[PDB]
């Protein structure tokens, strides 16, 4: 009866065990502290949680585990237990035994309740969820990080408050003077008989010490008074420093890493340092600024995405997006299926902004271009509406293109090198003659369209 | 009456809200704390402050808003409010209700004043301005950020001290002992009856707690002495723990990206490693470091960062810069604009320190130069200064055009900003414009008779 | 007898110095502090410790040293010592002199013991090991650094507490009041006669001061009460101020460069921005995110970082990886090694999730694939599984060679690591080896009868 | 009598004024604190410093200033004063008047001595030197940064100690109880009559407060007791936070920026993550590792340096380094002056490590290569000692080179694209025929040397 880890019912169960793991993270320290055994009522609540994890450790041999390296989903029930018995099985079993009851049976000895600290490991269940919720891309990174540190602190000071109160209670009532709380004289309130004041006061005071110690404030109203309380202040203060450096380090890691907007900062302020050097006249300055800025972000992110991912998906997504207009674009009309599908998968997007000047006179256009969307204005001569193409003039005639390319609005341009263009023809020479024969048809307007026919036969010599 | 956000009157109006939000973001904590109701005097200020934001929410339906995703300005008088009614609406409206008045009439209940804590949001107006001041770079970035960090703190330690002094006043007069301020014994000054001490030194003492706790100093004169001051102190300390990391995260974000001595040190790090590897001459080191000093002293450390702008607009920049210098040169006297324009596109920018030898007598020269600013001396080897190159002069023309080695060792006497043109750049333009090339030869003959 | 540093005996010998430097870097502060001379028992340990380093400086002339600049190992028995005599020499030699013995004989002068503070250098041995442990990465970097930042700060407070307790003992017994430890009133425990209290709780109390000052907590139970403890406390606090920044500078250096969830979030940041911009289909999002989940769950996020290694050695890597899989494929039965070797060079690595459709029936295929690990099912459309592709199988051969569309829709039932070969890559090798191409056609005919 | 700023005598004078500025930085606060006027002896020391700066402000109108933007060294005496009278003249003059003497003349009023705080600006003189010493590349960056923060903190706490003691003394002796030092009870030492204890104790105590406050330790033994001492603790604690963030920020800025060695970290540990993914067999692994690593650092730093700097210097340094062997290298022998000087200035260095495999069979060598140093072993065939060249076979014959290039040791290779090679010939066609005529001579060994002659005439058709 193996069950998939992604099964909704088992996913709900893990969330159910999370709440029963969030309870025992913030209630096990209370059992190590103020409570020397569950009086009457917490028994049913503790045993319910224990059998909840006892059935959970039972319901782990049928849970389909999957190795990260192999990335193989394993249905083998017997092979599931190989990882569990070595990873967390030993720790988990010691966290399910009703150690409080066996504490009550072994003469109420205090040695056994020290081993109850293994139940503190259950907090790792909710930390794993924070890792998973970090893995989930839905929510903001700042929100989960701040919440994670708010939690990895709330828990640390809470477990350092229920233990510090224990270190005061490990001495008898007679020697309560040599404790951090028995000698407390906060204002006119004297914590004389701490063992019998209201439980809420002796905990909030304990949490006060942990929080004013974690943040390295240290008022000194509450402080270690004994060697055992000093030794714990040794570990806790040193540990908080490492966590404090980690929290500080993580916070500035997020700020430094969050440089997409700091890339904006870079561009703008480097132009700004150049201009603190020169106070350049701002008209052309800001115009070219806008242009470069937007074109850059566009092309850069385009490369980034089109670069990763297996080729088949890039082939398919390009077909979904580039193929429609390429099928019946003026420069590429009457082609075949494999011919259009070959070019698209290796088309490079080079978007150009409204008003951007792409090329000018005397430029050898070695990269074929196609207008996916928007109107183009070749004010060198030609107006290219959406679903148009250009740039062939310098590919086959080899004379540099005398067409100053100017964008009217939102000219989406696909770049295809002239080396890539001639590579397409040779692979499918049959369709290469068809597109050239279609190219020899009515589109004979001017030097880039009429003289096109004379240099179209140049590839005819190549393919014949 | 839709009003554009760029309107000078409306923009100055938001400053009027800003100056009154600054007053109301540092008076709301005081009203929640030291004051159990404003008695007589600043009541006029309270009413005017409550209507200042009330007349703002009224006119928020007159403003024109822009959608960032579409980047299109919207003047619609019906689609404006959908963003407003689902972003703040209630928090702005409830911040205008005179909570002082309703408290003073509804049995002076203490719980009513707690709703006045939502007026602390009005600091969001002055943090939006800092965001706007961040967007328009203008001022130095190390200045605005430090001012921003010295504000989220100055506002916190001002609202965490007025709130903390409120906690002490929650207890009755007879229970002054169980308070953070009633049990102070600072030196010979005892805060026995704190409520009868002047509010001035009460706020300073209360703020003394806030800043020695904020900066994690924590002297220990003032600490929580209750269960309410205890719980709040943990909350305020925890809040500063994540806010304090933010402040030093931003400060180190500026130093990391700061264009300062950090980056030039790397420039000499690899080059000095190479000349020892390349075992070049000692005189070579003096020149390159001199140029590097010529390039690091003035921090002339941008050229490929400026070339980030495409050539399809860097020409526009070159024609804005280098075209006016080229036109008045006697060599190009009468040259066509397109011929001159193409020359400017291919020009380059370099500096030369005075005392250096740009070219040697009898040497082959493959570069063209034009004087923009500064004086050069054409010295012919004794060494005699054959000619003086004032700004707007051309030198090196003989070697490129006439394939004749330079007979004058021109030396820099004062630093000059000199443009540069290459040989094959010059030939290509010459072939296109044969008429311009012939006129240049005539100009050179007439200019050096 | 020159000994190579890589010798197992000598390397284990330096650990013997390391374990005895660890003992002597946490006992020198104790000897400078609590002990005014080691009375009887650990005298044997003191003498052995002083000769342990003395036999080390003796044998430092037997070791073989390497010069990093030349990267050439030197066995010379005369040029070895020039580095030694000008780097440490004196500090190592003076660390071996039995300062305990000379103190006990020269009128038990207090000033003599101050020269024993130079034995604190012996912690440099155990910080060099951490540097060496840093060089050989091996263990997780977040582990070694934290252990390092738990050593410069477990040596500094241990030596700033034993030194601080020494300052209290400088004053006479009658002047216990003007001390940091003589005037303690921790609870009902009064440190009246601190010298008569057990050294155990004296060190713990003294270390209690060191760590609440190190971590900038500063409770205020223990503070400087003198002019000597006052001056030292400012020195120790200032030293931690620049050392504390170093510790959090290193910790944030690891998180910045940590290859963790920080970087994948950017990968979905731009792509998710594009499909909405490209208005692609919803089914497209499920696939790409699935592959991205296939690539982020396993953190298979390196391919261009692996392509950083030149192709002139990435082939060597490919032949180490992909050559053994290619050889036993029935299609290449009897193919020459060079023909097989060239195929491996052009191979590529991809993953496919089970349940996906790699190719569709009747579709044009331009890619070649070979099974390395995992099982694939050749399903022909009802849907019938025509064939089962065990590891070491070839599929898609028909479409590329015979220009015939695939008649089977092969679907992934279990995740497979499949190599990839392109068409024009296949044609180019085929033309070079015509004999191999003919045999492949014979193998394909014989393999699919 | 204008003097150059780089003149050694004036450079010594600035260092002399630095010491007299380092004295008045650490002694002006003492004049604001314990000293209510110079008793007898410090008069001659103070006035000597004042006339030292009085002659210094005099000797600034003849000091040749140079604007950063223009980078022009100005010899004009009258134009020197334009910057000084606007930059620091007003501040400086108020720092030269003997304010202590005028304090003694105006009824010993304490208002005038407040304005003595302007003398604290003299610390900017030594901060400028730290900027200059940072500008100097001789010394380590970590050393100067740590020293700079050590100073800018020694000074900050020193000036916050001499002011805090002032805030205690601004109250009369009768009300000394309401001060931070009059109420001090450190241990059994009572600071009862602070105004008459030894000056060294009341200063070290004052410096104790500043340092335990700056580092955010805050023991609380010494603390503010009055409103004026609280208000200064407001400014000082807040100011130290900004400086503390700056010191922390600078320290981690140095660590993050110091990534040349962290680039090593990157390469090695990315290979390490790939291998934690696969435990790849290490033989070939580490061999290819070494190769890639060293070749990468070499080529990368080479590009970096050869990339900046005006062209003339790169032309000259390449002549000093590349020209010697290029003059008489086997593939380039019997050439002319301009021909060899043209190629060198646009030669790109591509160093290859001992044992590195550069190219293989079937590779179209479109980049000419020359062995500057080291022995090459073309185990495809040819052994190339230092001062040798190869790679021409695929440039003119166009057949891909069947020469597997293998390095014996330290093969320094200069890269020259075949497009650059043919560009060289056309510019100096006269010398292009001479090198080809020399190429047609005895070097006719094999297909890349003997068949060379047949394809040498291909350029003869181009140039004729
Ligand atoms: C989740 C919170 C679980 C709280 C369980 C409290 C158990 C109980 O009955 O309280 C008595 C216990 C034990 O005292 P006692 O009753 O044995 O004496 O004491 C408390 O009241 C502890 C309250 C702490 C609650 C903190 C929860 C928020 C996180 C900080
Ligand atoms: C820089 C060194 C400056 C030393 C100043 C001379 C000392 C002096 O004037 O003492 C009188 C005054 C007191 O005068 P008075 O107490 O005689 O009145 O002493 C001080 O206030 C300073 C004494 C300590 C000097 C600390 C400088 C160390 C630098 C760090």
């Amino acid at each position: 009866s193996i069950v998939h880890p992604d099964n909704r019912w088992y996913k709900a169960w893990t969330m159910f065990i999370l709440i029963w793991a969030l309870y025992s993270s913030f209630f096990t320290p209370l059992e190590f502290g103020f409570f020397r055994g569950l009086p009457e009522n917490l028994f049913i609540l503790d045993i319910a949680g224990q059998i909840a994890f006892l059935v959970d450790i039972v319901l782990t041999f049928f849970v389909a585990y999957r190795d990260s390296r192999t990335y193989r989903m394993i249905y083998k029930r017997s092979s599931i237990a190989l990882r569990y018995l070595k990873s967390t099985f030993i720790i988990d079993l010691l966290a399910c035994m009703p150690w409080d009851i066996i504490y009550k049976a072994a003469g109420e000895k205090e040695e056994v309740r020290y081993l109850l600290l293994i139940r503190l490991y259950r907090v790792h269940r909710v930390i794993l969820f924070f890792h998973k919720m970090e893995k989930d891309i839905r929510i903001n990174y700042l929100f989960t990080r701040i919440v994670k540190l708010i939690f990895v602190e709330l828990y640390c000071t809470h477990t350092a408050a229920c233990i510090f109160y224990y270190l005061a209670t490990t001495l008898p009532a007679s020697q309560e003077g040599y404790t951090w709380i028995g000698s407390l004289k906060l204002g006119d309130y004297s914590y004389s008989k701490f063992r019998e004041i209201d439980p809420w006061t002796r905990y909030t005071t304990s949490m006060y010490f942990a929080v004013v110690t974690m943040a390295t404030v240290g008022y000194g109203d509450i402080h270690a008074v004994n060697m055992r309380e000093m030794i714990f202040a040794m570990v806790y203060i040193s540990f908080n420093m490492i966590l404090g450096a980690y929290l500080i380090g993580n916070m500035t890691a997020l700020i430094v890493k969050g440089s997409k907007t700091e890339r904006f900062r870079d561009k703008m302020a480097d132009i700004m340092r150049y201009m603190n050097r020169n106070k350049l006249g701002r008209n052309i300055r800001g115009q070219i600024t806008g242009h470069l800025r937007l074109q850059y972000e566009s092309s850069y992110t385009e490369a980034a995405v089109l670069q990763d991912i297996p080729v088949s998906i890039r082939a398919k997504i390009a077909q979904t997006l580039y193929l429609p207009y390429i099928e019946k674009v003026p420069l590429f009309r009457g082609c075949s299926s494999e011919f259009i599908n070959q070019i698209v998968i290796r088309l490079h997007e080079e978007f150009f902004l409204p008003g951007e000047v792409i090329m000018e006179q005397g430029s050898v256009v070695d990269q074929l271009y196609f207008v996916c969307h928007g109107v183009l204005e070749e004010i060198g001569v030609a107006v290219l509406q959406p679903d148009h193409s250009f740039g062939e003039i310098s590919i086959l005639c080899n004379i540099p293109q005398p067409y100053t390319v100017r964008v009217a609005e939102l000219c989406r341009i696909l770049r295809l090198d002239k080396q890539s263009f001639m590579n397409i023809l040779e692979i499918f020479f049959h369709d290469g003659r068809r597109i050239l024969n279609n190219l020899l048809e009515g589109k004979e307007s001017n030097v880039r369209i009429k003289q096109l026919e004379s240099d179209i036969t140049f590839h005819i010599s190549k393919q014949e």
